[PDB]
């Protein structure tokens, strides 16, 4: 089979990625950062689909020596052919208060995993010779500023900029590497007039577009961050409700 | 349920027809130019055990001309997916650029998308379920050719049509998008791309079915570009 | 003297260029469509800086033939170093129930008219061999929508497509193209809390603009949408007023 | 006076925005990063102005206690009106190859030091309530990559994001944040489309006017100004 694996995997996106890969007939890898008990449940449902799950603690609290799990992952399923870097949660923190060591933890989680995952996915990719595809999920706040979350925001910049630099510096292996740029996405209703289709995505949503970057009608498309928003980008004083 | 392509040709518009037919949609098709083509086209849906219908709509009779869609629309019996597909690029130098060659441009590449998606929107709006509209844009929706600037600014134009439709429509869940290919091989190396190739009509419509799909539904108002990497290159690439 | 045009001028934005440009040494061309009155009381103060001021009517209702006018401002003045193309009044129309006439004319008064504009300049610039400078005035519209003007978008993200393809084609004449893309402005502190800034913008906050980039200090930038909006485009869904 | 403190200054970018908000009155501090000598020879040239030069090492080896020597700089200063960010050097790095110490030090030189600097001001501009300036030195390349510098790439986009980010988070204190994003400047080239480099004094000149009434307006925003090299795709 192809090999997806999906870096700082979660309950949401990065589960809904797995399941929707595996249906497709994927083997999958799993990295998980603490929480052991999660990655398990989504490999049981990856086996239900009759392909492979196979599952590493990735520690971001300790890189990047911590990276090297993804070696012995990869080694663990023969190959790769995808690697989806799943976003973390949303750390907030006032701008004027922020401590440093807590603006080195967001980049630390948000860009410094998907950075070392991305290097040992795509250097085993040119080893292998047969191209590839890297993922980054960041947040629309890879275009757009929180008012909140100074740090967050800049980090899913720098994770932007490092997608179109490993698009261009890595595309004569022809290894695909795109964003896709979420929105507001319920994690299990009233309408959300801030938004304009008035409600929350759905993590199906997220990963559709993930399974579609994994076709091969996809393989002419690199560089790009793809917003899934429910119009959010569109709006601007002139909409945004009072 | 039905996807329409308007302005199509045997390139994009051809393969988004096939890839939709494939996926169940009865099919209507537009043509401005090449009316044996889109019979082509046509018969071959018809393969699928679909409906294909086929109208004109002469891009140099309007607004009267953009009635056809109504008709098309009239005889397929509703309209959930609209794909404004995108004619041949006409090159010519700014200084000398005659006005009439300059507001053709604007006829062709804008004013055909413009009455399209509004006949198109008012039948959504009138069904009541939604729907897609899907304009086929360019690279050149985001950045200059150095001997187009008509075919530039039309481009960009339409770029905006998609956004303000995206927003204005988006209580009638019609969910709006521009798919913007980047130099592609049609029957009408390239190291200066960096995937050094040009696209394959298959890889912009690939796109535009996903965008069909439930799994699309909450996408609107982008402009989703498929160049092989054109955009990412500069003087230091 | 250096001389700048600025076409389709009104009391607000272009009336502002005119005064600052001539407070920098310019000679000043004003075209009008519309409020010729403000046209003449512009010349006259601009006449107070001790640079020339000429005006024409450039009648956006009759194109092609009517911006012509332009070509004999620009004799009158003997040169031209800038033009700006001044933006007119936004006008609203539903998008489902909008007559076809109504979404031309929005885009012969908002493109169609710097088009040709720009065409005449800048084949006086490439004539002069001087290099040049063609400043668009466009809307935060050239970048994010309205949700009840969808022509008025259309057509400023049109005339911000022709402001890159112009400033790629004329390079190698060194004429400098650009876009000044304002938002809201005053034609006041925390009026209008939807604004990050909590304010509409001053006409001075945009021709201010304008002047740097009639300096030459600005010699290097070409191709460029720079926006001067409060905030504008930084109020997503997740902003709190 | 007003107060302009330039942080990470050089002899190109960093000495022209001194210079030429020294002719406008500012009151000059001067970060340096590397090249004292610069920092020196910029003070020697602001003080002929008629205003105050003062400098202080403000070393991005020692974060984040070397960038308390910003709040030295403002004490000596008696306030900051101006802080403009200025960029070092680009490093290179292939991407296969690179060493996580590498990535890391971009980011702590291009992006971790602009942050504290940032936090420092804007908490002295709080404190004043008379409103402020922050202009981030960025490149093209918080827009679009370079085929070889994966790191200063992502580091360049971390600090657009966080200008915007600034941008809307301190807008209630009227302190206005904004990038000038430079293409290739010199400190006949056929590549670019002006067929040149840029001089220092057309960045410095843009950092100006940045700090002028008329940009009271201007806020969240980055001003390219790379004589074209945007605009050139694979059909240039
Ligand atoms: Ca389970
Ligand atoms: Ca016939
Ligand atoms: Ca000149
Ligand atoms: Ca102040």
């Amino acid at each position: 089979a192809q090999v997806a694996i999906i870096t700082a995997s979660d309950s949401g996106i990065g589960k809904e990625c797995a399941l929707l890969l595996a249906q497709q007939g994927f083997d999958i890898g799993i990295t998980w950062h603490s929480d052991e008990e999660g990655a398990k449940d989504t490999a049981r449902e990856v086996v239900s689909h009759g392909v492979r799950a196979e599952i590493v603690q990735l520690d971001l609290g300790n890189l990047p020596e911590g990276a090297l799990a993804l070696e012995k992952l990869i080694q663990r399923l023969g190959r790769i052919d995808v690697l989806v870097n799943n976003a973390g949660a949303m750390t907030k923190a006032p701008f004027l208060d922020m401590a440093f060591d807590e603006w080195r933890k967001i980049f630390t989680v948000d860009v410094d995993g998907a950075f070392l995952c991305s290097q040992i996915a795509a250097r085993q990719m040119v080893k292998q010779g047969q191209g590839g595809r890297i993922i980054n999920i960041t947040s629309v706040h890879e275009h757009t500023p929180l008012p909140d979350a100074s740090a967050y925001t800049a980090a899913k910049h720098a994770l932007g900029g490092l997608t179109k630099a490993m698009a261009l510096e890595l595309v004569r292996h022809k290894i695909l590497v795109n964003a896709v740029a979420p929105g507001a996405i319920a994690t299990p209703p009233d309408a959300e007039p801030s938004i304009p289709l008035r409600r929350f995505g759905a993590t199906h949503e997220i990963a559709s577009l993930v399974v579609w970057l994994c076709s091969e009608g996809a393989n002419y498309t690199t560089g790009q961050s793809l917003i899934v928003d429910g119009g959010f980008m569109l709006a601007n004083p002139q909409f945004n409700p009072e």
